[PDB]
């Protein structure tokens, strides 16, 4: 009794391969989950290996919602604090955003994808604490999917970390996980603070998961993530008619020839809807887009929008606001 929904799988596979063609990308992957049970509704790749489970990627900015959640959960920040987000350096390493934002509140940090803001929240925790937190999200912990070629991913031992590393981990450098592991982590935000195991089998009742955040934290973070798909956000291309969508964009520089490249990227878009009471998670990654943009929002947003809107329809979920399209 497989959890796969054939209509969603077909939609995912078609929209993924079309986006990869349109952006003249090298490859891509899509994961669709039930946001309340962790059932895997669709898993699609471009021709070749099962990259969704086999390929380790850097999460990039798709890790930031968890850093922000953890800071709010532990009371290290709140919705009122405006953080100084001026860029800075440690030795040769910069910690900088796409623009110089003099200050942002936590909403802004999410909305604009501020690396500086995220790093400062992370810096409020000790190294070992952050290491255990990344491990609790499942980073470095094998999925045991049943598929061959699956690895655990990479979480470097905290005793080894240089001063800069905790900072750069907070915007997704140096950690490695599969798209499936990353999609799994988002269940802690959608299932009210409780991380789910994921399953290829239909579930009559949500498995027991593991609490990572307070319900209230997860609820506030989901609302912050709606800012990503609204005007002002990095992810407006992923907005879905009739629904509020909480999402996060990511754009990761590819590490090639012992060097992070200036113009070779992995584009990611992960989101859930309905934002207040989510039922579906869709996670999209596009490797090396070379036409019509390279950022997560512009490249992976449009297929996210079609896969999410279509999935909501297939599952019979009612729009939460009037339609306009």
């Amino acid at each position: 009794a497989l959890s796969l929904d054939q209509r969603i799988q077909t939609l995912a596979y078609e929209e993924l391969n079309k986006a990869v063609e349109y952006h003249q990308a090298k490859a891509g992957t899509v994961v669709v989950l039930d946001a309340r049970t962790g059932e895997i509704l669709a898993l699609a790749n471009t021709p070749g290996r099962n990259r969704a489970v086999t390929d380790m990627i850097e999460p990039g900015s798709a890790i930031k919602p968890f850093v922000i959640a953890k800071a709010l959960d532990a009371g290290k920040t709140d919705l009122n604090e405006r953080l100084n987000t001026q860029p800075y350096k440690i030795g040769p390493s910069p910690v900088r955003d796409t623009h110089v934002y003099p200050s942002l509140d936590v909403r802004g940090i999410m909305q604009k994808s501020s690396n500086v803001g995220t790093s400062k929240l992370s810096a409020r925790f000790g190294a070992e604490e952050m290491y255990d937190f990344y491990h609790e999200l499942g980073i470095g912990v094998r999925m045991h999917s049943g598929f061959p070629g699956e690895t655990a991913g990479l979480l470097r031992n905290w005793r080894r970390w240089r001063p800069i590393e905790q900072a750069t981990m907070s915007f997704g450098y140096g950690l490695q996980l599969s798209l499936l592991q990353l999609a799994r982590a988002y269940t802690a935000l959608t299932h009210d603070g409780v991380l789910l195991p994921l399953s290829f089998e239909k579930q009559a009742v949500a498995p027991q998961g593991k609490r990572i955040f307070k319900e209230s934290t997860a609820r506030e973070v989901r609302n912050l993530m709606v800012s990503v798909t609204e005007p002002g956000g990095t992810g407006t291309a992923g907005a879905v008619d009739g629904f509020d969508v909480g999402a996060k964009t990511g754009t990761a520089r590819k590490f090639v020839n012992g060097r992070y490249a200036d113009n070779k990227h992995v584009a990611t878009f992960i989101g859930f809807a309905p934002a207040k009471n989510p039922r579906v998670i869709v996670a999209v990654t596009i490797d090396e887009p070379t036409a019509h943009g390279y950022y997560g929002g512009v490249v992976a947003g449009p297929p996210f929008k079609k896969i999410m809107g279509g999935s909501l329809n297939i599952l019979g979920i009612s729009p939460t606001k009037p339609l306009t399209a």
